[PDB]
């Protein structure tokens, strides 16, 4: 039986707010029916209006937290197998988010501050369409020295066997990422990281390459891989070759070989390990049943991690990732039914 806090994540928590809205609402906030955006000045009151005017459903969100809740869902027992750290506000949304994280059986410990509201992501649904508006807000305000470094929180890091941090968090607290990564190397534990988005490899390459030697498992997708390769001078556009070259990057913990895992949408998931590159087909090809790809990557990682914590074989970790993604992409955002049916 797994211990509590066996899986640790940290990143940018967001309160997901989903609702069926109307034309007037979309028009007021200048939203096309399938826009996916970061909030601009015109959207700062959107979340308050959304909750006042419409019946909403709330979820614990943000990329890393999504992966934690999916992992927890598939782990099932114990509750609080997955830990999550990040920054929230001292507001009603922050209280709702704490409740949702608890409902998801994740052991969330948030840094709370008063300067910024809790981050939010609105899914504004009309018919089969949905408009996404994300406001990072408090998520950008995480303070290593006021949260991670406190013993009551650091000990939860020390409880983990496996760590996962989205590369998005390199834009907020790269020193937190480095400290966790260093601990993983010092203790021969598995540290995992997502490339997260092309802009991470372009604009945050210093932090990314500072952490890379500590990465036991690098997750990403084909678009991130292409950008990473260009920025690192790999001189190839072939995804398998990119994965092989990333696998062979400098590494401090030589007790564990790096694994590089790049998803390709409906095309094969590519896995580079020490002595080979293997392609894992995506067996779910019913494209017409896909209603929303938002969170597919987060769910893939969560499914993978759910099996990794039990030292299951690579094939099983990939199978669980593909399963989780297949569930999430048939629902608005990174959500799932009460119980998993992964066998
Ligand atoms: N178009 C698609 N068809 C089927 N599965 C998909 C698609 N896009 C994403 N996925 C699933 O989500 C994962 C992450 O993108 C993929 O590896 C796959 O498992
Ligand atoms: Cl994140």
């Amino acid at each position: 039986a797994l211990s509590e806090n066996v899986l640790f994540g940290m990143g940018n928590p967001l309160l997901d707010i989903s609702a069926v809205v109307d034309k007037d609402f979309l028009d007021k906030y200048s939203l096309k029916p399938n826009d996916q955006i970061l909030a601009e000045d015109k959207h700062k009151e959107l979340f308050d209006e959304l909750v006042k005017k419409f019946k909403v459903e709330y979820h614990a969100g943000g990329s890393t937290q999504n992966s934690m809740k999916v992992a927890q869902w598939l782990i099932q027992e114990p509750h609080k197998a997955a830990t999550f750290f990040g920054c929230i506000g001292i507001d009603k949304f922050g209280e709702i988010l704490k409740r949702k994280a608890a409902d998801a059986h994740v052991d969330a410990h948030y840094y709370e501050q008063n300067e910024q509201p809790t981050g939010t992501c609105a899914a504004c649904i009309t018919g089969g369409n949905r408009s996404l508006v994300a406001n990072l807000a408090a998520a950008n305000c995480y303070k290593k020295e006021k949260h991670l470094d406190l013993e009551r929180n650091w000990v939860l890091v020390e409880k983990a066997r496996v760590y996962y941090i989205a590369g998005f968090f390199l834009t907020v607290s790269p020193e937190s990422v480095l400290k966790v990564a260093r601990y993983a190397a010092e203790n021969n534990r598995v540290f995992t990281l997502n490339l997260s988005a092309p802009f991470i490899s372009q604009f945050f390459k210093e932090a990314l390459m500072d952490v890379m030697p500590y990465v036991d498992i690098l997750f990403g997708n084909e678009t991130e891989a292409a950008t990473f390769a260009r920025e690192q001078g790999f001189e190839t556009k072939d995804i398998k070759e990119i994965a092989k070259k990333a696998q062979a990057l400098p590494k401090v913990n030589s007790k564990r070989q790096r694994t590089v895992i790049f998803t390709q949408g409906r095309d094969d998931t590519i896995v580079a390990a020490e002595n080979d590159v293997t392609a894992f087909p995506v067996l779910d090809q019913n494209q017409e049943e896909i209603i929303d790809t938002n969170g597919a990557g987060d769910a893939f990682v969560g499914g993978f991690l759910s099996q990794l914590v039990s030292d299951k074989p690579l094939t099983e970790c990939i199978r669980a990732g593909h399963y989780a993604a297949s569930v999430i992409i048939r629902r608005t955002g990174c959500t799932f039914p009460e119980k998993p049916d992964f066998h």
